[PDB]
């Protein structure tokens, strides 16, 4: 009753409101709107009367409601790049011959700024913060009981297998290891592990292996360089650590325990118990663009006053050198090559992309089971101003050199947005 008697302060993002709340003759004073609202849910969340807040409406509660010491209710302005944000979710419901489930997250490599924060399926906000009591329990239940959950932020709080593109990490850990490009890895159909033969040769270098679908090659790679320098690479790049409030809580990702060399295959090509969210892969892609240097990912640019005077700027600031500058400088090669060999749908006249695209089995019956589509990126290649990861859940396909050709167009339309 008293809350909402005050004039709740806006989320923004360029100049546009993601939620604002506007004077009416309810009761409760004033209603919460979400003018863009399955786009922005992942960022804004909700601001319900029965079911309380969510996201950055709870994050920021403070500023938002105006009791915050520093301190109608504050604003805040986010990172969020409304073209790039809307470019994601767009490709994101056209990208699977109709929408896909997933994710989508793009950042600024030198500054540490999320640029873009998709999740899909999405849900309208504007449904829990009806002042009706009836059209909240329904909406409450109806997306509670969908099997899809589009409550959940797919972006920062689910993790997945990352298959495919943690070979950036094996390659990272050879190549610190003193591993080079050079080098010969096994091409074989199967390993005593199976590839998704890599080529018409007993042997491939690290470089073919690593722009094809060569889980064999990877395999030997990671077993040759060991369980302690696998590890350890996969610490400096973030993984099995706690990460930092964006503000909005992020899953921790992990390596998971590697018992043995079996394990250590399997994990080497992203598999057995390697986890991560799509922040903590597009972190990798961002951390390799920004010359082996991971910035610390940040949401909100900064909180202003009911009279739009500044209360605080984000400071953003160098969380740890994951690699050498001439590693990242070898991976960015690397994955200029792997963008290359891929078929061309969404490239960009002009613009040089480094990537890894492929998949990664997942579930109870991984062998059966649709594996899911990854992209991880940046570009342009040689100075880069985003990365960029895409999930598509069950998004493999048995066709393309990878399977994980579906994410790569989403990818692509993401950084194109984003170059423009």
């Amino acid at each position: 009753l008293d809350e909402y008697s005050r004039q709740r302060g806006q989320i923004t993002a360029g100049g546009q409101l993601l939620a604002y709340s506007v004077a009416t003759d309810g009761r409760f004073r004033f209603l919460r709107v979400y003018p863009n609202p399955e786009v922005y849910a992942p960022v804004t969340g909700f601001y319900s009367l029965r079911y309380s807040s969510t996201a950055l409406e709870r994050a920021e509660d403070p500023i938002l409601n105006g009791s915050d010491r520093r301190l109608r209710g504050g604003n805040v302005d986010t990172t969020i790049n409304p073209r790039i944000q809307q470019a994601g979710w767009d490709a994101m419901q056209q990208g699977c011959y109709g929408p896909c489930k997933g994710a989508v997250v793009a950042l600024e490599p030198s500054t540490g700024k999320i640029l873009a924060l998709v999740s899909s399926p999405s849900y309208d906000p504007n449904l829990l913060a009806s002042h009706n009591p009836e059209v909240q329990a329904q909406a409450w239940q109806r997306l509670g009981d969908n099997p899809a959950s589009p409550l959940t932020n797919r972006a920062i709080s689910e993790t997945y297998p990352p298959g495919s593109t943690f070979k950036v990490i094996t390659t990272a850990a050879a190549l610190a290891a003193g591993a080079t490009e050079t080098e010969q890895l096994t091409a074989a159909p199967t390993i005593p592990l199976e590839n998704y033969p890599c080529g018409d040769e007993p042997t491939v270098s690290l470089r073919e292996a690593f722009v094809k679908s060569c889980n064999t090659a990877f395999v030997q790679l990671g077993i040759r360089t060991g369980a302690d320098a696998l590890r350890s690479m996969a610490r400096a790049f973030g993984l099995d650590s706690p990460p930092r409030p964006t503000p909005l809580q992020v899953a921790e990702s992990t390596v998971g325990p590697i018992p043995d060399s079996a394990a250590l295959g399997m994990t080497s090509i992203g598999q057995k118990d390697v986890a991560l969210t799509p922040l903590a892969n597009a972190e990798i892609a961002a951390t390799i663009a920004n010359g082996g240097i991971t910035m610390r990912p940040y949401l909100v640019g900064s909180l202003k006053g009911p009279d739009l005077a500044n209360i605080s700027t984000t400071v953003g600031y160098q969380q740890r050198r994951a690699v050498s500058p001439q590693v990242a400088a070898k991976l960015t090669e690397l994955m200029v090559g792997a963008e290359k060999v891929a078929q061309q749908k969404g490239a960009i006249p002009g613009v040089q992309i480094a990537s890894k695209t492929g998949t990664a089995e997942h579930g109870t019956d991984p062998r059966h089971t649709p594996p899911h589509a990854w992209y991880i990126a940046f570009a342009p290649a040689q100075a880069p101003k985003v990365a960029v990861a895409v999930l598509v859940e069950n998004g493999a396909d048995r066709l393309s050199a990878t399977g994980g050709a579906l994410a790569a167009p989403i990818g692509r339309a993401v950084i194109e947005a984003a170059l423009q």
